[PDB]
């Protein structure tokens, strides 16, 4: 069973999504942390009412990228993490974090990559006005330009749509890919190369 960490910031929707698929009868990994880098966020209790340890890593008291990411680290090493999931979580980690976790860490955003990168992805998609977005799970790469893309759906957009509405769609797309890509990843059938580029069985 390989072990996996979830890091988050908020709600914890696909937190949720993938303690379901992981409690599921042939899951390859079950989640044995929840790191959350805000306290009193419902992901947290998500994570408790479901026994699953937390703790809570607050960037606000580092100095920097690369002492908030050690102290992550040491948690991760202590728990004998094996894959880390980023659901939600609304930090840039440092090179030498993703580069330490490379082909281990997959994150979950609210677009189709390469479209609409950083935050607000459904406000810009609005701004724009295209008719059809949806969310992409990848690997964490030096540059959030070359995360190596493992699974997307296509979700439509109404014309009638706010960010709240359209979020919403999105996120059930979300709960879907995140937690195939973690069985993908965690089973071995999806890896990266050594060319760097996804690789399937
Ligand atoms: N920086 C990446 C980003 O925008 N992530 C997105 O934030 C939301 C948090 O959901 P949740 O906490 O309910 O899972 C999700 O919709 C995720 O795709």
């Amino acid at each position: 069973r390989i072990l996996v960490a979830v890091l988050i910031s908020g709600t914890g929707s696909n937190l949720q999504a993938l303690i379901d698929s992981t409690r599921e009868p042939n899951s390859s990994a079950q989640i044995d942390i929840v790191i959350s880098n805000k306290a009193a966020v419902a992901g947290l209790d998500k994570a408790e009412r479901a026994g699953i340890p937390t703790r809570v890593i607050n960037h606000k008291l580092y100095k920097n990228r690369v002492e908030f990411d050690s102290a992550i680290d040491l948690v991760l090493e202590e728990f004998s993490i094996d894959i880390v999931c980023l659901a939600g979580f609304m930090r840039i980690l440092s090179g030498p974090f993703v580069q330490k976790w490379n082909g281990k860490m997959l994150n979950i955003h609210p677009s189709l990559l390469p479209s609409f990168k950083g935050s607000n992805a459904h406000e810009q998609a609005l701004e724009t006005g295209v008719t059809v977005t949806g969310c992409t799970v990848h690997f964490v790469a030096e540059d959030v330009d070359a995360g190596q893309i493992i699974l997307q759906e296509a979700v439509p957009v109404k014309r009638g749509d706010t960010v709240a509405t359209l979020s919403e769609r999105v996120k059930l797309a979300e709960h879907k890919i995140f937690p195939a890509a973690l069985q993908l990843v965690a089973s071995g059938t999806v890896q990266l190369g050594e060319n760097g580029k996804i690789c399937w069985v």
